[PDB]
């Protein structure tokens, strides 16, 4: 991944 969230 490499991003974030949280969902
Ligand atoms: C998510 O990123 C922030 C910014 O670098 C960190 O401070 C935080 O500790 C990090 O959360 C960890 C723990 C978690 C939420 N269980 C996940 O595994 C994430 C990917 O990493
Ligand atoms: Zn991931």
């Amino acid at each position: 991944x490499x991003n974030x969230x949280y969902x």
